[PDB]
């Protein structure tokens, strides 16, 4: 009944560290679970930044919540130098989102970004068709950048990687969905 195309942008910098990725990764499954993803509703794409982008998983595969949830489960830690959140951006609005990559033109395109560092590279607003809610996590998050990603709407903040997994997927279904889930 709800047919979005969202995509999840994980940061797997050095900074980050693997223990507070894992806490971001469990953090994209249970939004996942909780979502009504599947063939005809929810789409679901998935980066993994630090100097690269790695897409984890394209919307052009199946878009099923088995098969992506699987996939997830696989995936793994790639750190790195810097944090390319710019570059990641770019790579929504360049690829990510493309008809030709399996975007549906009907179905609006959110990004749920989580990151907990400063922008390595430069920070500009997405075109506006594309609505991003970035998660600024923990101390070493930039607000003003986030904001700048974000606007018109607050970023979402929270205090740590503990809190993350804990928090954060009521936040994003109240934004996505409704509270529903
Ligand atoms: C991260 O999760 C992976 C996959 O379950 C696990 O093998 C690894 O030990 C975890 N790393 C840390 C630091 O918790
Ligand atoms: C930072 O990562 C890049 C990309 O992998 C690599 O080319 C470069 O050697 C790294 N920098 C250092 C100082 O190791
Ligand atoms: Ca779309």
């Amino acid at each position: 009944s709800m047919v979005l195309d969202v995509a999840f942008v994980l940061e797997g910098s050095d900074k980050i560290g693997e223990a507070d990725f894992n806490r971001s990764k469990e953090f994209m499954e249970e939004v996942i679970q909780r979502m009504d993803v599947g063939q005809d509703s929810i789409h679901v794409t998935v980066l993994q930044y630090s100097y690269m982008v790695t897409v984890e998983y394209p919307f052009s595969e199946a878009q099923s919540k088995g098969d992506i949830l699987q996939r997830l489960r696989e995936i793994r830690y790639q750190g790195g130098n810097r944090t390319n959140t710019g570059l990641a951006l770019r790579y929504l609005s360049d690829h990510s989102f493309l008809v030709s990559q399996g975007d549906r033109e009907q179905a609006p395109n959110l990004v749920y970004m989580v990151t907990g560092n400063p922008a390595s590279d430069e920070i500009k607003r997405l075109p506006g068709d594309i609505q991003v809610v970035p998660i600024g996590v923990g101390p070493n998050a930039n607000v003003q950048e986030l904001e700048r990603i974000g606007w018109p709407n607050a970023p979402i903040l929270i205090q740590d990687f503990e809190t993350l997994p804990r928090e954060a997927p009521d936040l994003v279904l109240q934004r996505c969905c409704s509270g529903e889930g």
